[PDB]
């Protein structure tokens, strides 16, 4: 099922995502619906607190072929330098924008996989930038946040607008 992605500024993005206790064949299923409703966007990564469902839950897919879906369950990261980068994200919650955002460029993930089970991975390019963005969102944060207050009012006013028209 391709599940409906809220957009700034409904507050439910604000929503701080619960920790995950058992994964079971219904979260794997939200897990699938999730990655249809990211490739078909289309996105490469995606949130559950971003189709309202506020678990924490993250998936991923930064092939240009499907190829490689990853899956992170309440996923946590650690800065592995203090070095930082920029990047001009975007996000399905905030079509149509891009900004840069400065973050850590490396860091280490930890996260349950599609099967419950612990794991880590160093991240650096896209991958940390990606990890960062969804965690994020779990806690109720988006890539506006970071950028000033007349920018992001200016974002919020469009797509305020925008779902007005529509
Ligand atoms: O909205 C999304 C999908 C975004 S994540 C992202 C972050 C930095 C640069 C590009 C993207 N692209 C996505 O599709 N995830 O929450
Ligand atoms: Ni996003």
């Amino acid at each position: 099922a391709i599940l409906n992605i809220l957009e700034f500024p409904d507050p439910r993005l604000r929503t701080i995502a619960k920790p995950v206790e058992v994964v079971d064949d219904a979260v794997r299923q939200l897990i699938d619906d999730m990655f249809e409703t990211m490739y078909e966007a289309p996105g490469i990564g995606l949130a559950a607190t971003q189709v309202n469902v506020h678990k924490r839950i993250v998936v991923m897919d930064l092939s240009e072929d499907k190829s490689e879906p990853r899956v992170f369950i309440n996923p946590e990261f650690e800065p592995l330098t203090e070095e930082m980068d920029q990047y001009q994200e975007g996000c399905l919650s905030v079509p149509g924008f891009y900004e840069n955002v400065d973050r850590p460029q490396k860091v280490r993930i930890k996260a349950l996989d599609r099967d419950g089970n612990p794991f880590e991975e160093v991240a650096e390019g896209l991958l940390a930038v990606c990890i960062q963005h969804e965690c994020d969102h779990l806690n109720g944060k988006l890539f506006v946040d970071y950028l000033s207050t007349l920018k992001r009012d200016r974002i919020r006013k469009k797509l305020e607008k925008q779902h007005r028209q529509q």
